[PDB]
């Protein structure tokens, strides 16, 4: 049961019944940026002695903190902005819950109702703005319909696919007093009949039947999967079929595993790819058919019978057809194939031995490799020991370019939401504030930023977050002078000619530019840089060891390139397996 | 006469089209943040040699520092970014320039054409999320449409009203070959019919007789005459009426003048507030009677005849019924008027002495006042002193809050365009990147960033970008270690109840958190701090005479209140003069 | 019920338009594309493979055969009224099935659907999704256009068919052989019909009649005609019906026949809205 903090019977402020709303979801942690037109729920927020406030240096930095909350727990996360340029900043982390269905819930304030459309003080229609980059969005036009609204935008954030919701309130609504019904029915007559079924026994015994007369299955995992972590390893057991993975995926079925196939894609293994290229099988879970992992569609698993599970309709069919679907829960699915699988498991009798063979052989003559030049760190190398030093069981949250990708090469993660990265909008400063957040969700967790200079540079104000808050975040920069992923372009697709990709100072080249050590001094943060391989180790063991927030500024060769990689809209036969930067 | 660097018959990529395109407009610098979905356009950037481009450290940096580049020249501003994320990063800036009318040109890079729709890699409905922050948009579909295309976005970002225009362009047109038609006629032919025509001599004549038929005119000065410093000035010898200015419309009229009233509003002085409400004549030219101004409506002027001229036809009657009205350009409205009231000046024999002494006294008894506690150092007295140490000649940006308001009304701007700052939006982190547009627009003068401490951390980023462009900038930090503005209304009206208010550390709340002068130095910046009153001046001084950038952190107590103040939707009546935030 | 629906079969989808494979219902098997196509690709595998196959689904099309014999399309005669589903039969016959029917929306356009066998397709234009009263005659001038030596008649309700009754004038003009086999049953007869069943047969504005003269047809079909200079005639006995309609088809150019149907007609069998197979009605109409 519940304890309000008013009366039944006694009038209240918008923004206290707003803050309520929240408390009654079980909102623990928000990030709220104030402002002008939302300075009524910052005070309802000091009134609540259950909901912990984390003040943000910039709102993208909110949004994204949010993100990080949500990744790595599966609750939902929630920021708050005011209205204007507080709401505006929140549109890249808006649009990047959108594209990796990740589960959040945005509050900006607005300009009182009559004052909307005069163009007024800080008014931005936010809503119209949002409306294509969010899951569901609300403009609150009374104060009665708070309770409604609220309960629903954390219904459409978290049910079905995931994704974010925005709210905005007016300043007036704030200020009036009421008395708010809690027990109002939601009005989403549409959307919840539209909301997938428990998956029947018919289609999941058709399954279990193509699985029998297969002989190269594949198992293609996506962030579909991140809740389904015990049943889809109960899957394999029972199965023993491979799992290639997407960059959404990484976690579900553990990498240290030795029926892990890692990352497909375009910048995936090489085995793994194979795989999904000769598979006659691909039980394709929790997965969006993007371009980045199939590249050339009519040339991606071309042999094979495919099994679609998604939890979306609009997904089953959109690029590829299934010969087999089920639109629900891959949870649910997975629950129900096991139990044939288990029971009719003698009768089966399932061996893939040869085909895992085929793969493990793959794996032996093609695995991820990188190459050590002279005392230099190689970013590869540096990752690897991180995975060591912390036995696989840290929250890793990166930025975007080649430090993601090797981030997520070579961590093997052993359970899922360990793994934060922008992957459909691939959003540099990602990093850092989902750290913050992820560190706030899950604070006895070790959890490292492992971030890119220009990424890290973006949101480094955040710096000042993780201090006052007192945060462990580890922050394993990998330091290159240059935006590597545009420069690695460059240098196979443009003839190395350099578009604005340096990112340090011309006048002395050979100086590390900026001293991000620094940037950690500013806010009160330990840090420090290491150049030579061999002290490597123990400074990464140093940032671990020493309490709290802490930067390590790993300095490594711009002539390195992300390998494996197929080109856009290339198939497997298309993949680059040599080169780099150097001449 | 213009020469290409392509053969008239020579086929090249739609991205040396675009820049081209650029240079054929006078462009001679962008501000592009590269990308995957953008590297076309800035391989064809490096191929121009009369355009050069400032690399920011964020795309939000980047639209900022195109604004300031724009605010303080009166060209048009460009900046550049990637599809998704790098577009979405520019929304701000967007918002921003729609709202204080400033003539900006966004390129944004987009997924290829028939991946548009499919939730692609890093794609983003910008158009769609855009469109009601933008003056106009587009989204390109044919590589013969980029020449006209950006002639009409430079024509629509430049003309009439001044408004952000943006432009997407999908790769795969950035790719493709073809040869530019250059002379094709633009496709705005209900825009260019509602272009205003020059205005009649009938209401010029009408305003010249309500001026000599008045005792108490008051003139009504905005944004709009940001080109009409000159014209203005002009009128004002001829009529000898006193000038009330905007937050946008400051140094239109020198407010060293003694017929200055400096600025009126919210936060405008009392004498000015006094005019407007006692005058018979009201003078609006170049304004949109924002709420921030006027307070309540039918208070404002109400005793005044108002004459109302502006070149958007919206803004005419939207707010106030005006009893004469010309909507065209301000400037040939004055240049009109001028001849008129010179050629019959003897026969006029305009003369408000009487009324200017009103005016003169409530100049006396409430002029714009500070408080100097012991050594403590007065934000408002740094400002002063600025003023006298730079003669008043020095290009101004700003952040938003207490230290935006102070600047404003601290500093006696000679010449427009001096005066960069977010009105409208009132967006905070504006000043740093605005200051480095301003700088590169304006090689030869000072430029200066009053900032606060909330403000500049949020791009603070920027240091780098001003570093490595060798730019002059000037940081003046205004460090209160609180959101000033938030702090001020927390004080006034909820009690001094603190909510988030505060930017150190709690931890050690009596340092100066963060170290900003560590910022600097990261970047590679001379910085100081100050925090006595009397090593102010010279480390003001010294601040301007050192070379190149400087930042100056500048440290106040933070119980300063913005002064005077009028209430949301107040009168005259209302006007808040004593009180702080000290007990 | 979409759960009831084909609940215990396994469902193949064949559509164009993947938006659609999946939408209400979960295949089992999918295929995007065109069914032309599919159809074509199906048969070379089902004849090389004819031997191997052995299809003979007797059993299960006997068992359909039963339900065929015991709950057939079923019409009633009271004395000499015409009943509106044995017009439509006769028709068929008249024309062996050969001609292009368009209709308007509402009871006529059921039995129209029910009691005409349609030999090709294309034969059959119908408003379905938006089901537009005032689509039969425009449709069926259209078709006459484009099919100048094909049998057009437009089988339309009294009150479709005055909705767009202007277009007589134009098929005039047009000199198109178009017929209008008008059933008349003074009524918006589909929303009389849920009255009847679903709101104790209370009249809310069905009646489209003279309530001054309720025992005059209203109003007088044949003069709109006439108007236009369009030989028309009406037919209330059910003997005079045959020779009626066969001079509908036998006289050149246009002609409108004003069928007198009772209005307590009901469109049977039907499933209610949201109903399942079991809740199927078989029995009843308008009459006490
Ligand atoms: C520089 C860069 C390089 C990249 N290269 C690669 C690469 O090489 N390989 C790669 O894989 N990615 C890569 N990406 C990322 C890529 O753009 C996408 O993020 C990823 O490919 C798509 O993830 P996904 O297929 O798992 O689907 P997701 O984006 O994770 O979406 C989840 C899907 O599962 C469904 N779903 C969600 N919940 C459930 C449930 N409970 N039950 C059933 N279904 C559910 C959803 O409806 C959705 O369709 C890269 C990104 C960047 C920035
Ligand atoms: C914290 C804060 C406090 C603020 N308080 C105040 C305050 O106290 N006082 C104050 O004044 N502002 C204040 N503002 C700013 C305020 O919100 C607006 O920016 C400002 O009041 C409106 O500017 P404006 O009236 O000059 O019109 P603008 O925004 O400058 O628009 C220009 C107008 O002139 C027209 N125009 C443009 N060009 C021409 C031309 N060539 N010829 C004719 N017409 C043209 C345009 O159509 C437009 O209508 C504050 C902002 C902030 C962030
Ligand atoms: C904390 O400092 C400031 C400063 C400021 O103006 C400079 N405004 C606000 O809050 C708003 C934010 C957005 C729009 C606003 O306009 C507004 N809000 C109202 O809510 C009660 C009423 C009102 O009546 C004119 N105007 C307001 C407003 O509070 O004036 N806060
Ligand atoms: C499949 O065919 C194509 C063709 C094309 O243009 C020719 N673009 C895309 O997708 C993108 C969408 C957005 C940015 C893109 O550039 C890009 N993509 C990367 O994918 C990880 C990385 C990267 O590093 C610079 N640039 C790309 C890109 O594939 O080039 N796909
Ligand atoms: C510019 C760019 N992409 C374009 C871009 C621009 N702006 C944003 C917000 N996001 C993206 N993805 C990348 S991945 C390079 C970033 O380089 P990095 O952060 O230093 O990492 P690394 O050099 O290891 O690739
Ligand atoms: C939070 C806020 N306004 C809300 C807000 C939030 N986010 C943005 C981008 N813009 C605004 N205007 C202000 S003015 C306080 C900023 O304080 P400051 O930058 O340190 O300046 P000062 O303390 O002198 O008022
Ligand atoms: C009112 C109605 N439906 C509502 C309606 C209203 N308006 C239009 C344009 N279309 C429709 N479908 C029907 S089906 C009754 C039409 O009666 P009818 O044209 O005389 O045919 P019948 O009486 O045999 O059902
Ligand atoms: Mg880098
Ligand atoms: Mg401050
Ligand atoms: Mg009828």
């Amino acid at each position: 049961t519940f304890i309000s903090r008013f009366a039944p019977d006694q009038p209240r402020k918008g923004a206290d019944i707003l803050v309520e709303a929240l408390e009654r979801q079980g909102v623990e942690t928000v990030f709220a940026y104030p402002g002008g037109a939302s300075m009524e729920i910052h005070q309802a927020l000091t009134r609540s002695s259950s909901i912990r406030n984390v003040l943000p240096r910039h709102e993208q930095g909110g949004v994204f903190a949010a993100e990080g909350y949500a990744r790595s727990s599966g609750k939902p996360g929630i920021c708050i902005a005011t209205s204007g340029p507080g709401a505006t900043n929140l549109v890249s982390g808006l649009a990047d819950a959108l594209l990796d269905s990740v589960p959040l819930v945005a509050i900006t304030g607005q300009v009182p109702r009559r004052m909307i459309g005069t163009d007024a003080f800080q008014e931005t229609p936010i809503v119209e703005v949002t409306r294509s980059i969010t899951k569901h969005n609300y403009l609150v036009m009374d104060v009665e319909d708070i309770p409604r609204i609220i309960e629903e935008a954390f219904f459409l954030a978290t049910s079905g696919r995931p994704g974010p919701v925005l709210v905005d309130v007016p300043k007036d609504i704030q200020q009036q007093l009421a008395i708010p019904n809690w027990e109002q029915a939601m009005r989403l007559p549409g959307y919840m009949s539209r909301m997938p079924k428990p998956p029947e026994d018919s289609h999941l015994e058709q399954i279990v039947r193509l699985i029998s007369e297969s002989k190269k299955p594949v198992l293609y995992v996506g962030g579909g999967c991140l809740n389904s972590s015990d049943e889809l390893g109960r899957f394999v057991e029972l199965t023993g079929i491979p799992v290639a993975s997407t960059l959404m995926g990484l976690g579900s079925y553990p990498c240290d595993d030795e029926l892990s196939l890692h990352m497909l894609g375009m910048h995936g293994t090489v085995y793994a790819n194979y795989a999904v290229e000769h598979s006659d099988l691909l039980l394709a879970f929790g997965v969006r058919f993007d371009d980045r992992v199939t590249g050339k569609l009519e040339a991606f698993a071309s042999r094979a019978k495919i099994v679609h599970i998604d939890i979306d309709s609009a997904e089953i069919g959109k690029n590829k057809t299934p010969h087999v679907s089920v639109c629900g829960d891959v949870k649910l699915a997975l629950q129900g194939m096991n139990k044939v699988l288990e029971n009719r498991a003698e009768e089966l009798k399932l061996d893939f031995g040869v085909w895992r063979n085929e793969l493990n052989v793959q794996k032996q003559k093609f695995p991820l490799s990188f190459k050590t030049f002279g005392e230099a760190i190689p970013p590869q190398y540096a990752i690897k020991v991180l995975d060591e030093l912390t036995d696989g069981k840290a929250i890793i949250s990166t930025g975007v370019g080649q430090h993601q990708m090797w981030a997520a090469q070579f961590y093997n993660y052993k359970k899922p939401r360990q793994w934060l990265s922008s992957g459909g909008l691939g959003a540099m400063g990602f990093g850092l504030p989902a750290a913050i957040g992820a560190s706030v969700a899950n604070p006895d967790a070790i959890v490292v930023d492992i971030d890119g200079d220009g990424s890290f540079i973006m949101n480094v104000q955040e710096l000042a977050t993780i201090r006052v808050e007192n945060l462990p975040v580890k922050v394993l920069l990998l330091n290159n002078q240059h935006l590597g992923m545009v420069m690695q372009w460059e240098d196979r697709f443009y003839k190395a000619n350099r578009a604005h990709t340096f990112l340090g100072d011309p006048a002395q080249e050979d100086e590390i530019f900026p001293n991000m050590l620094l940037f950690a001094a500013a806010c009160g943060i330990p840090a420090a840089r290491v150049t030579k391989k061999a002290d490597l180790r123990e400074a990464i063991q140093t940032m671990l060891d020493t309490p709290g927030p802490y930067l390590l500024d790993v300095i490594c060769p711009h002539q390195e390139h992300v390998l494996p990689m197929i080109p856009s809209g290339g198939t497997f036969n298309d993949v680059i397996t040599e080169g780099d930067g150097r001449l």
